[PDB]
């Protein structure tokens, strides 16, 4: 996340990390059992990592599960990144309370100019490389479709939006990749592509979640 924020140990409690012997990608708990991130974040041998705060640091209120199995969106192109999503169970059901919480998936999808907090442990640097220990959070508005299609022309679907600031400065990173964009109490993104970080009118791109919703409804209930 570059320009953004410390979010403060557990202030984001359904933002996970994926291991694979190090973090690699951001996630939302969305119920017990069941984590959603990207498709473009899909590796064998992922541990999932709840009630983190410091990655490098066990400070208490962490739970390490494994997962048990991953789906990747089956319309999912790594080409475009049209699909970005995917979905992982838990081997056991993690245990909630207060630093470890699902978000809610969204009734309806969300109108440009909603602000939303976006979460991850991804590089801070447009121009360089820094990457935290500790949650880092940022506040930006969702983006007209109109602008997201001027900067990136033939590469938006509907399935995607953006959100930031044309001005830069403030964007996700890659290693925040798969990470929750939640405006009103709902989760309606997951942090996908973008050109570099923070570029002047390269917004970031974020899978639109309102679309998949009966999907994971409908997979999570069968797997
Ligand atoms: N500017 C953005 N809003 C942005 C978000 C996510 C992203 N992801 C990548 C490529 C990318 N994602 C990953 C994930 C894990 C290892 C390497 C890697 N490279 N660029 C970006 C850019
Ligand atoms: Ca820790
Ligand atoms: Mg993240
Ligand atoms: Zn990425």
């Amino acid at each position: 996340i570059v320009g953004g924020y410390t979010c403060g140990a557990n202030t984001v409690p359904y933002q996970v990390s994926l291991n694979s012997g190090y973090h690699f990608c951001g996630g939302s708990l969305i119920n017990s059992q069941w984590v959603v991130s990207a498709a473009h974040c899909y590796k064998s041998g992922i541990q999932v990592r709840l009630g983190e705060d410091n990655i490098n640091v066990v400070e208490g209120n962490e739970q390490f599960i494994s997962a048990s199995k991953s789906i990747v969106h089956p319309s999912y192109n790594s080409n475009t990144l049209n699909n970005d999503i995917m979905l992982i169970k838990l081997k056991s059901a993690a245990s909630l309370n207060s630093r470890v919480a699902s978000i809610s998936l969204p009734t309806s999808c969300a109108s440009a100019g909603t602000q939303c907090l976006i979460s991850g442990w991804g590089n801070t640097k447009s121009s360089g490389t820094s990457y935290p220990d500790v949650l880092k959070c940022l506040k930006a508005p969702i983006l007209s479709d109109s602008s997201c299609k001027s900067a990136y022309p033939g590469q938006i679907t509907s399935n995607m939006f953006c959100a930031g600031y044309l001005e830069g400065g403030k964007d996700s990173c890659q290693g925040d990749s798969g990470g929750p964009v939640v405006c009103s109490g709902k989760l309606q993104g997951i942090v996908s592509w973008g050109s570099g970080c923070a570029q002047k009118n390269k917004p970031g791109v974020y899978t639109k979640v309102c679309n998949y919703v009966s999907w994971i409804k409908q997979t999570i209930a069968s797997n």
